[PDB]
């Protein structure tokens, strides 16, 4: 749709170390989270995610999603059923995959939570509160999602 070989290689070159170029290209083409041996500093994968999003979606900024919104995914597990945990994990993976645009992630998350609409609305509310300046980790969903 928007991802090209040129764009992915450029993002990898601008954001990943020389030895991790291939790995960065791989997680972008497969649409997965950044691993790549960024072990010494656990905060680095997060910064690489932001760098990659900024290069891949430079022309279409609305396709980006703040990395912090991935914490909102925990709400899907409140559906104490296997499908709830499955959607929660799917959400966490999607929300930490830098090359997957917003619409694609949200369509998949909305689809797995179709029989739990209340939880999807809470997920969206959590994202709005994060955008509004609330460090969401401070509040449990029960505090701003009353259902």
């Amino acid at each position: 749709s928007t991802l090209t070989k040129e764009l992915i290689k450029d993002a990898a070159e601008k954001c990943c170390t020389r030895n991790r170029q291939e790995c960065c290209i791989e997680i972008m083409k497969f649409g997965t989270p950044i691993r790549c041996g960024y072990d010494r500093d656990p905060k680095l994968p997060g910064y690489v995610y932001k760098c990659l999003q900024n290069v891949l979606f430079a022309k279409e900024p609305k396709k980006k999603i703040n990395l912090d919104d991935s914490v909102c995914c925990s709400v899907f597990g409140n559906d104490q059923e296997d499908s709830g945990r499955r959607c929660e994990n799917r959400c966490k993976n999607l929300m930490t995959s830098p090359s997957i645009d917003a619409a694609t992630r949200l369509d998949s998350i909305k689809s797995c939570s179709l029989l739990d609409n209340v939880l999807y609305k809470c997920f969206e509310k959590c994202r709005s509160l994060r955008k509004d300046g609330i460090k969401i980790e401070v509040l449990q969903f029960e505090e701003y999602c009353e259902a």
